[PDB]
RNA sequence: AAAAAAAA
RNA sequence: AAAAAAA
RNA sequence: AAAAAA
RNA sequence: AAAAAAAA
RNA sequence: AAAAAAA
RNA sequence: AAAAAA
């Protein structure tokens, strides 16, 4: 009794990698997960070319890849999937044609062709949320070249475009830095960084994290945080006996997806810029345990740089 | 004996909700004050399409609204609100037609037209009052995604056009920024966020918010303050007997609105940015709260009423 | 007897308002100045449009205000001026055409009308004086809901760019602070926020402010102040015998614009060698001579509030 | 007796103000220079117009001098100067002509025309020298509206370029800012801000200022200093028997116009003053020489303008 | 067995210098990379002109230089390097026409070519690697010129465009500067000036620079830093018996490339622009420590403070 | 017995000034090379125009120049410098012709004209290395008043264009100033205030300076510093027997140029902008040593935190 | 502290 | 409190 | 000291 | 930590 | 590690 | 003083 969301997902990745396609390892998932995203967007070989507003450059790349040849069945996608005779089957029918608008379909009225933009949406949705989450858990041992600085890091992770459009709320780049840095609507969304996503192979089946199932320090870390968020968040992470790699969740950090500390200046009182800071290493973070709400004074060293450091 | 503007209000709300309309309920009348002024402003599915100068988006989405189905009797509005099939005498009537300006109806000399002007402009009046008290509340447990800085902040509530154009001075967003950031006439009118709106339940009935009286800490908070301001405002409030989310106002802080404080360099004579600072712990500023015995000077609390109500939660 | 501009000015509210216009009322005359701006200025209704380069939205109000019948004879101006119904046949006489310039008159080489263009000019700058004098009197008992920073302070008082044409020195404002932003040349006039105007009952006969004339508190100030001036001003008034309402004017300030220290041989300079702003003085001009007065360090508004509580 | 230089100054303003020209009164001497240096610069009505390279402004300006009639005799000048009805004469007979260069003279090999100009170059240098005097003095007690921080008081006086190119070194203003912006040649001179110059009635009779003199303080001021100088100057002058108006010179500043820098070298470390090396600013002192010998006198720290101000207060 | 990658370097030094190219000396083998580079970039004397947009006094300079006499068989470069005639067929056949671009070989399908093009590009990337080496190595006791401040020494080394168009993650300069103040593409690299490059002697013959080998402490210390980098890392090295001015690496430095140390601020908490610094006040840089990779484990040694370049010249 | 540049300086000014040139007073063959320096440049009167992209005032500066009479033989020179009567045909036959480049003689090939340029050019750096000598010596006793901070004494000497040509790494000024501002190429040289350059009277000998030689403190000082350097270089020099002017080099200063003191960020380590300044906090400088290498050994001595100048002012009253 | 490039 | 008036 | 010279 | 809309 | 690509 | 002139 699956949410259609992920039903979705279930169907498209069991049509387009039959049995090779495990949904237990993160890896594998994940790698599915871009598969079907990259198709989804049309980019894939022999598919259709962006030339609507395309450069020169762009106009070449894309002309090429729609005359390359495109993937086979038998192809090797990843470390454990191989790609099955359905998958061009699936491609034609359940991937909505280039420049296909909701508007027009809904127009149109056909309730199979707004089933399958439904679908399509929702899909984008999943595998961008996967794909941050796989973002995160490369970025815990090795980051990006590009990021330097706070002003910098700020904007993690750097997808792409389409990764922006999905599912904005989460995706950061070039696309949000773009967003925020110039008018915003009614309907703007701010990036959370640190928006809780399970890890894939409980994304897929529904399952919220929660404190008592088992996963991985790295599996957790990429899921509440990523790799330059401080290193008290590892904290959440319990080695279970004879740690083996696997562990248990002991709790989710409070205030993870928002944060305001501003005092605007009233009724004679002065403005605060920061309450906090109104010292800096005995700042706390708040534990939600089992039994209850808990501060943790945090570490003031990246996940990152503690993890390489713990590493041995 | 009510007041003409808060009657327009009372019997528009009756016309068009019938008995569904119940006047206890803050969110109930705030959702029918947010109907009447998308009513009223021709913003309803069916009416007068804005096409005077709209873009190419604007003009198709504006096509889309006047062609889309106009609400039926028996539509559910918000939650508890349920319109009569009289809803539509009063829009056809009591609605003034798109583009109307009052110079003309005034000129004309018609009287009954000239008091359905004055009517709707006291119903925009109202209604915006409501939704700024609305927004308050909103923002007392769920921030704007705009707010990302004081610069942000400032500009608190982020409405619509036709809620700065009702009522200037208590309406925020972007029309505020552009009227500050930009030439000031002599009517000219200076954003109060911190004006003192009752709760609409007491706006619709002319009660005027005061000491003694029956009310949540969070009407409280919206009505005098924003999620944002100072949590030392809560001292304003008191829970009764069993508390049960009912308390009771025991003041109202002073300075709401308006001094300025400035000496300017003349004669040789520095200047001074503010004449009582002359003489950076900024925890230690206090508020003039106004009991039923008098002033008392309360000191700060360093966090927002947003975070202080999010810390206090549980 | 008087000045061409005074003269002038008289002449034109005398025609205009006949004996309506009280010569030593200072609001009467502010609101006649004001009227006569408006009138001078092609502001008034049914008066010709300004399309020269006005934006459409522009020219939809110009055209609003062409059309619009103009003032009718009895119309109430302010608070006790009556129009006269000669107030036509000056406005049709005495306001030159919308447009013109001083040059192309003097290219026709009619006298008359370029002594015509010659008393416009000067009523224009008598009534930009009154302005900006009545500016600073509301703003003594009335503070500005634009200033709020003493950058917006800086440019009191906010008048009309007709206003600063006339009187640059004296109008602040939106364009003072766009002649300041942009290029300076020979002709830019920084902004005189605290020059000396006399009062409109003196201003227009041509007595100059001095001590022991016989004035208003309110007045005096607004003639040498204005609001958000320091307090320590109000030095320049005394009570009269009886209090009662009118004072004598005991001093002057002298304008003054320095406490550096060069360096030189081998010492250090020094920005302000008192320094606490509150130790500063004002050196008051007074019949015996010059007292350095001790800055009350508070606003003049917030010192009339407080002494009329 | 005298120099060539005071001596042509002499004649030219007693050819020029006959008896009215008071050789005892500062103001009197300093608007007499002043004059005398408008008309051997052309400056003043009925002179010839600089053309040269002038902007159409400029030579509209010229061409107004030009059309103008010049000072008639009799003329009010500033006070108690009246201008002698030979004052034509002087100015047609010992001013040079406009554009005139010494290397032209020297080549026609004239000798009255070359004294002629060797006379007008003195008398120019002794009016601009004269003339930053008057504005030292004038400094003291009145405050110049231009200079509002260090970088402006920088560049005091503000005087013409014509002032700059006769002292240089005693000029600032304008053309000081630019020549030093500018490239800097052998010739570069710096602006000596504080340089002893003696007062007019002084400079003119040739009398070295030193100890003894029986001066004002003000003179005495404006003639090491001027207003935004510290006020510990003040202890150069010491009132005589009686107060009254003229006091004695006690003592002079030292170090009027060295550098301790000690730039890096060999792995050593730059040094922006040695004496600082091992700090409060009012500790600095001054090093007054007088008749008996040098004294650190403590700084002030306060403007010498505003010292007289309070003491006249 | 060497990778197709040295062996191409291998065969083109051999074919160009015959006997006289020795295998052993870092100084011969920079020499002849960079006689190398030169050509297959096309500067050497009687080469094509590079005239595609070349300014007037690149014009000119470029004419001059293809009007000027070629080498010839014998010439002399460097030190103890000798050109055989053979030189001649081997700029000829194996120097890919000017202009080349790889895209073209590849559509045109020629075998020979598209081979003949890999070979140049590896050459070029093994070319600039040792070239990359060399800088290093001259920086420990001449710095450059440019080297004034930080952000000065911070583009070592600064080397010409072709040498950054094949090692971008090594090569700095001016290009470097350029590419990092300005839009960075996903296909960009950072500069890694303390990457770890093994000697040429060990570079063209794929040996990997590892713990137990012989070298120089001028050798170690230009493959694993340069001049202006922290002296610790002379700890690295330890001379063998009787010094003779031949050690053995005792160690590598850690954290070599990817070094980053901020903390964004996150679940309520401030962001840190830097761990190491912000602690509480005490801001001792003395007291930092690296870690190095020695045969028992990773040790931590605390730094000295003194670059490179001053503690070998006070040592000398 | 002596290189190719001494030599051709030693040939021109005997040949220019005859028997009046004096071969051991450092003053007179500074003077003399400032007076060939002027000549080779056409800077005399009587010489070429510079009117290539000349500004107006600089072509009638110019044409000034060229219609004033050139010297006369026979003229003085300095102080003990007198012309010959030969002066004439070296200046019309070593100098050469205004605008001439190496690259069109060498394209002319002739052998003559080629060795002409050359020894042109080394008379060149020669002259202007005895001029940033003598700048030196000057700044030992005489401040320059446009140097004001240590950003106007970054640049000294402030010498003309042509001394900049000639000697990039020794002569500072407005051009090195602009050179260090603008690109800087693989040629750039930067400004090295303190070289050692021997005094002119041993450097047209050739004979390099090291210890052991009689020179006087000044000249010694102007060879090895300037006015504004440490005093702590007088270390450098002790008196001679029965004191008298001249006294005897004890050592040399070492590190005399190529100091850097950066040490870049690197391995998880944080960057330095100089490594003296950082220690802990205590900025004395006073207790700075530089390294004097003597005959016995290198011996570190502490700073004085005085100016030569102010120091040789001391020692002088 | 060798040669070849090469004016505000 | 009366008057005026959109991305 | 002298010689240049908005 | 839902429905609507929508590239260098 | 494979791909693309000068003042 | 006079002349310019959102």
């Amino acid at each position: 009794e699956l949410p259609r969301n992920l039903e979705v997902f279930n169907e498209a990745c069991g049509h387009v990698f039959g049995s090779s396609f495990n949904r237990e390892d993160n890896s594998v998932i994940s790698d599915a997960a871009a598969f079907l995203f990259k198709m989804h967007t049309h980019s894939l070989d022999g598919q259709e070319a962006k030339v609507l507003r395309a450069s020169e450059k762009k106009r070449e790349r894309e002309n090429a890849k729609k005359s390359r040849k495109a993937p086979e069945a038998g192809m090797r996608v990843g470390r454990s999937l191989i790609l099955t005779s359905r998958w061009t089957e699936y491609c034609a029918t359940c991937v909505p044609a280039l420049g296909s608008k909701m508007k027009v379909i809904k127009a149109s009225g056909d309730a199979a062709m707004i089933q399958m933009m439904k679908d399509h949406n929702s899909l984008l949705r999943v595998c961008v949320r996967i794909e941050v989450w796989k973002a995160r858990y490369v970025s815990l041992v090795a980051l990006d070249e590009r990021i330097q600085t706070l002003e910098d890091a700020q904007w993690f992770p750097y997808l792409s475009g389409d990764s922006y459009r999905a599912c904005p709320g989460l995706v950061g780049g070039y696309f949000a830095k773009k967003a925020a840095a110039g008018e915003r609507g009614k309907n703007y969304k701010k990036l959370n960084q640190t928006a809780i996503i399970p890890p894939p192979r409980f994304l897929i089946i529904g399952h919220r994290l929660q404190i008592g199932d088992q996963v991985t320090l790295r599996e957790l870390l990429a899921s509440i945080a990523w790799g330059l968020c401080d290193g008290v968040l590892a904290e959440c992470w319990s080695p279970s006996q004879g740690d083996g790699s696997i562990g248990v969740v002991v709790g989710l950090p409070l205030q993870a997806t928002g944060s305001c500390f501003l005092v605007v200046a009233s009724h004679g009182l002065s403005a605060i810029a920061d309450s906090r800071i109104e010292n800096l290493l005995e700042e706390c973070i708040a534990i939600q345990k089992q039994d209850g709400v808990i501060k943790c004074k945090r570490s003031g060293k990246s996940l990152y740089h503690c993890l390489k450091e713990t590493a041995g």
